[PDB]
């Protein structure tokens, strides 16, 4: 089953992270 929601929830989880590690070098 495929489920729509949480579809981009999940890229932004990934794009805090890459955020957080530019802040902190």
């Amino acid at each position: 089953a495929l489920e729509r929601t949480g579809g981009n929830k999940s890229k932004a989880a990934r794009l805090l992270g890459i955020s957080r590690r530019t802040l902190y070098r």
